[PDB]
C-alpha cells in the first residue's frame, strides 16, 4: 500500500522499504519500493531533498530514492509504519531523480 | 545519459534500458533505468499508457516502467539509440506509476 513501509522476508542491501506505487496501479505479484537505511552511520551532507530523513522505531532513516526497484510480493514482510505524513518530501525527491525539479 | 539506450553487460532479465535520471542528479557509479522488453511475445493488452511503445533495431519494444531499478555504470555496454523524442509518453508512464494521473 502506497506510503506504507514494510521488512524484507529475505536478506537485501537494507532492511526496510517504503512502497512509493500507486494504489490504483495493479502489478500482479509485485510493488514498486525505495529502501530506507539507518542514517547512523550516513555521510551528513547526503541531500536531504533527494534523500528525505524519516522516523521509525525510535531513529533516523533516510529514503535511499537512487536505489529504488520493485520487490515481489513474497518478500513482503510485516508491516511497520506509515510514512503517509511525509507524501510531500517523498514525492518532491521522486520527482527530483527523474525531472530535476 | 536522460532518454538514451544501452545494452547490459551482464546477463538480465531483459536486453536493453533506458536511462530515466535527470542529467543534474549525480549518482556516483550509477543510474536509474527502465528495461525495454521485445513487444512481439506480450500481452496486446498491456497498458500503451504504463508501458509506452517505442521503435529500436527495426523492431517495437516496451518499456517496462514497472520494473525500473538503478544499475552499476560498470554493467552499461553500448548506446544503442535516443528516446529523448518519445520525452512525452516516457515521462507520462513514469508519473502514472507513482501517482496514478
Ligand atoms: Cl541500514
Ligand atoms: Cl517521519
Ligand atoms: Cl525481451
Ligand atoms: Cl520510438
Amino acid at each position: 500500500m502506497q506510503f506504507k513501509v514494510y521488512t524484507y522476508k529475505r536478506e537485501s542491501r537494507y532492511r526496510l522499504f517504503v512502497d512509493v506505487q500507486s494504489d490504483i496501479i495493479d502489478t500482479p505479484g509485485r510493488r514498486m519500493v525505495i529502501p530506507l537505511a539507518s542514517a547512523r552511520l550516513l555521510s551528513d551532507k547526503l541531500s536531504r531533498e533527494l534523500y528525505p530523513v524519516v522516523h521509525i522505531g525510535d531513529e533516523s532513516w533516510r529514503m535511499m530514492t537512487t536505489d529504488m526497484a520493485s520487490v515481489p510480493v513474497s518478500v513482503i514482510g510485516e508491516e511497520v509504519a506509515d510514512l503517509s505524513h511525509r507524501e510531500n518530501d517523498i514525492k518532491n525527491a521522486i520527482n527530483l531523480m527523474f525531472w530535476g525539479i
